[PDB]
């Protein structure tokens, strides 16, 4: 699912982390946490877990950690977010 | 390495983690170490847990020195809660903020 996002001063508001997550031999690019007021916890599709599969149509898979945060700071105010989504959000009681 | 002992609460999913057989750095023995937390999982719940830390012992038996499989043969037959000695990964995992 692809997900577009404006960025703030503050950015995407992504804190990210590179990890090879269960079944893949790849690195990859994974949402450590979704900060607090920011344009991705607003859009409120992204969530920590999922991973970043393609920034800006660059792929985020099997580069070095340096690459790949290299790629996501060096982004427009519009950045276009190809995701693999790692099922409830909520619930109500 | 520091060591910890860590009894994790499993649920439906099991402990929530992807491990691999490895070697760290300087050490001779094979070691068993987790390679993922799976999110929204026990061990991911649990918060203790990290990629890079390695499993020592779970209930009693060694994981030390052990080829890959036989470690997955004990931990699968574990009970509901799970008595893990670890050794906690040495890196400070920065902060990267986009």
């Amino acid at each position: 699912q692809l997900i577009k996002l404006h960025k703030n001063s503050n950015g995407m508001g992504l804190s990210i982390v590179a990890a090879k997550g269960a079944g893949q031999e790849k690195l990859g690019i994974y949402i450590k946490s979704v900060v607090p007021g920011g344009a991705a916890d607003a859009d409120g599709r992204l969530q920590a877990g999922d991973q970043l599969l393609r920034v800006d149509g660059q792929s985020l898979i099997g580069i070095t950690q340096e690459r790949a945060a290299d790629y996501l700071v060096r982004t427009g105010p519009v950045v276009s977010l190809e995701v693999a989504k790692q099922i409830i959000r909520e619930i109500i009681v």
